């Protein structure tokens, strides 16, 4: 029930990032770690993303939170998919112990509970629509990493 | 001699298989395998057990600051199996990075090529074990190819 929700990406494309969401003293906090940098490898960007999340964990002194992280999946691009799966694992291994374990949340599953339907690109705008309603972000927000992490948290808080 | 902890990572999905490790300390090579076979556990749960076993080795033998050399995960025939394997390999590395001074991926092809090992998987296991057996660290009857691959990664990395 004390859940740190993560939508993990290594930010291999511009503007991407790892989204996070959690609730502390009833207040929801959300954000993204924007790590795009072609001078760094996926694993180096991952290291930076780990250290950003560790800094939030210490700032908000999250003790006993459980990681809910979106399951890595094989996509069309095989090498991207294996790199992402490996970096997703690095991220989980680096923070497990700061969190009390973790659970894989299947994209299809949180999406179905929130009625997000259609392809990938369209899921992104549906997820953002839900984030926008809560007014934790402004009406201009185009951060689907943030929106996904939020929707994963709400999925988990129900399940 | 650069201080390297060589790992041949496996989730021990098959009985008798496990994660191989090799390191040199005070000139002596130490090798072994973590035999984590347990079909009652998921691959991630066996990986957690292997992480704890390597942390205990790093503690007992005072290896903080050794550099981790680990095989690169590869693309395979079955999507879900290869994604799970790649994720567990990642988990292992992220759990111990910090105890070790960083890590480097070692491609299977590169260490094999250095050691003049060719052929399909089972032949490569045989040739890798021949190199390990020659050191006397295991007996002439050893079939523990996870130990052999860890050893042969260590010696490949020691030449670089």
């Amino acid at each position: 029930k004390k859940i740190l929700a993560i939508n993990f990406s290594t930010a291999s494309k511009k503007g991407e990032g790892t989204g996070y969401a959690f609730r502390k003293d009833g207040q929801v906090y959300v954000g993204s770690i924007k790590a795009y940098n072609p001078k760094k490898t996926a694993w180096e960007r991952t290291f930076d993303i780990v250290n950003a999340i560790k800094d939030i964990i210490d700032e908000f002194d999250l003790k006993g939170y459980h990681l809910a992280i979106e399951t890595p999946i094989m996509g069309r691009n095989r090498k991207h998919s294996i790199t992402l799966a490996n970096c997703n694992g690095y991220f989980i291994g680096a923070i497990d112990g700061l969190v009390n374990g973790y659970t894989f949340i299947d994209n299809s599953k949180w999406c179905s509970y929130h009625l997000i339907s259609g392809k990938r690109e369209q899921r992104k705008e549906e997820s953002l629509e839900l984030l926008k309603a809560t007014g934790l972000v402004d009406s201009n927000c185009k951060d689907d990493n943030i929106a996904d992490a939020y929707n994963i948290l709400t999925y988990c808080e129900h399940l």
